[PDB]
C-alpha cells in the first residue's frame, strides 16, 4: 500500500499512545512483531479490523478514518513491526 500515508495517518491517530512501536496504555500490547504474532494480529486483516472497531481502550476508527486510510496505516505498522520500529 501507501507507506507514505500510513506514516502520515499513524502519525495523526496511533502515536499519541503507540510511539515506536509500544504501548503506553496496555504495555504488553505493543506493536513489535513477536507481540502481534502472540496475539493473532500479525496480518492486515486483523489489524484493519481492530483500527475500525477498536478493542477495551483502544478507540474505534471507523467512520473517523476513510477505509483507504486504515488500509494505509496497517500496512504502516506491518512494515515497521517487519523492520524492528528502528
Ligand atoms: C490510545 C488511546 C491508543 C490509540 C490512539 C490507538 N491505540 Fe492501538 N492499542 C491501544 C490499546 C489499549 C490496545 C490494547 C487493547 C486491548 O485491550 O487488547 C491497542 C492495541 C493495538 C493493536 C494490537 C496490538 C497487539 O495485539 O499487540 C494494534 C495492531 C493497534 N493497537 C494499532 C493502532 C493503530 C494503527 C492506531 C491508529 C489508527 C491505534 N492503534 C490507535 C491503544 C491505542
Amino acid at each position: 500500500a501507501d507507506l507514505a500515508n500510513g506514516a502520515k495517518v499513524f502519525s495523526g491517530n496511533c502515536a499519541a499512545c503507540h510511539m515506536g512501536g509500544g504501548n503506553v496504555v496496555m504495555a504488553n500490547k505493543t506493536l513489535k512483531k513477536e507481540a502481534l504474532e502472540q496475539f493473532g494480529m500479525y496480518s492486515e486483516d486483523a489489524i484493519i479490523y481492530q483500527v475500525q472497531h477498536g478493542k477495551n481502550a483502544m478507540p474505534a476508527f471507523a467512520g473517523r478514518l476513510t477505509d483507504e486510510q486504515i488500509q494505509d496505516v496497517a500496512a504502516y505498522v506491518l512494515d515497521q513491526a517487519a523492520k524492528g520500529w528502528a
